[PDB]
Formats: structure tokens, C-alpha cells, sequence
């Protein structure tokens, strides 16, 4: 892909964090904590999940950016309306705001109603997230993979302003405990 170009600074969004997420100071690092970390509860927080928002809004252009996955056994990854339902049990879809992909249990999935398989054959260690608002297009690069395609959501009704969406995932398993992390320009 040709996309560099469109490369944006994107900075987490700690208000809007899960209470257990631990974000890093220079708000370029996210990771699940072992506990509650010691952060009051207000109304933006993902509450059921380890989930937290960019702090970057975008209503219109041409927008890029790459996250470290390296070593992870779960997350999930894209962009979200800035209106999506933050407290409770929901699933990842485009009818409810998110264009996302994941890892889960060893495979991929893009976060459609019901999900899609992805075929990956190099796993990645860095995703590249492309956002055209006007065309109504979310593109996933695998970077690992000289930037092959992984998926694309065309015909998109964002239906308001888009945030960048990340999700740490548990660690029920004790192998889920590394970061994820934006990678520099
Ligand atoms: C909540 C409004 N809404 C949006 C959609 N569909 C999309 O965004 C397309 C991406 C692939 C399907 C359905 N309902």
C-alpha cells in the first residue's frame, strides 16, 4: 500500500479507559493491570471490557496509523463512532458502531455481523489501520507481510465522528500480558 503518507499522531484517551488498563506516559502503550487501578468511574469507561478510545476524533480525510500486537494471544483493533455504547455486554459490529478486526484462539476475524475468517500466513507483529471517510472505507495492513491486505469494510456508515479503537484483551491465560503499542511515523 501507499497510505504512509496520510500517518496521524494518535494518543490514548485514559477517561475513556477500562478501570484495569494501565496507559503509559507518553499515552502510547496501553496494558491489562493484575487490579482495579485506583481511577474513578465515570460514565465514557468501557466497563465489561479491556477497551480504550484515541483521543483523536475524525470527521473527515484520509487517516493512518500502526499498532504493536507482538507477542499477544487476543485484541481486537479498528475504529469506533464516538457514541458507541461504553458500559455493558455488546458485540463488535458495524450496526454497532466499530470496524474492527481481532485474534481469538489462534485465528483471525474481521468484526462483521456474523464475523468473517481472515486468511493470514504470516502472523502479524504490526497492523496498519487505514481510514478514507469520504469513500466510506477501514483497511487492516499486515506491515510484517510487506503491508498486505488483511481486510477491507467499504460502503461504511460512520453516522457521526470516528475514533481509534483498541481492545488489550483478557489474561485469563497468563500469556496475554504484553502491550499494545503505536508505533512511531
Ligand atoms: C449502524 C449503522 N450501520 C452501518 C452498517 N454497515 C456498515 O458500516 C458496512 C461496513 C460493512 C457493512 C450497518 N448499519
Amino acid at each position: 500500500h501507499h497510505h504512509h503518507h496520510h500517518m496521524v499522531h494518535i494518543t490514548l484517551d485514559r477517561n475513556t479507559a477500562n478501570s484495569w488498563l494501565i496507559i503509559s506516559k507518553d499515552r502510547r502503550q496501553v496494558r491489562m493491570g493484575d487490579t482495579h487501578q485506583n481511577v474513578s468511574d465515570n460514565k465514557e469507561r468501557f466497563s465489561n471490557y479491556p477497551m480504550v478510545l484515541g483521543a483523536q476524533r475524525f470527521s473527515s480525510g484520509k487517516m493512518y496509523w500502526e499498532v504493536d500486537v507482538t507477542q499477544k494471544e487476543a485484541w481486537d483493533l479498528g475504529v469506533c463512532r464516538d457514541s458507541v455504547q461504553r458500559k455493558g455486554q455488546f458485540s463488535l459490529s458495524p450496526e454497532n458502531g466499530f470496524w474492527t478486526i481481532w485474534l481469538w484462539q489462534d485465528s483471525y476475524e474481521a468484526g462483521t455481523s456474523p464475523q468473517t475468517t481472515l486468511h493470514i500466513q504470516v502472523p502479524p507483529c504490526q497492523i496498519g489501520i487505514f481510514v478514507d471517510y469520504e469513500a466510506g472505507v477501514v483497511s487492516f495492513y499486515n506491515i510484517t507481510d510487506h503491508g498486505s491486505l488483511i481486510y477491507t469494510f467499504s460502503e461504511c456508515v460512520f453516522a457521526g465522528p470516528l475514533r481509534p479503537f483498541f481492545n488489550v484483551g483478557f489474561n485469563y491465560s497468563g500469556g496475554n500480558a504484553a502491550p499494545l503499542k503505536l508505533c512511531p511515523l
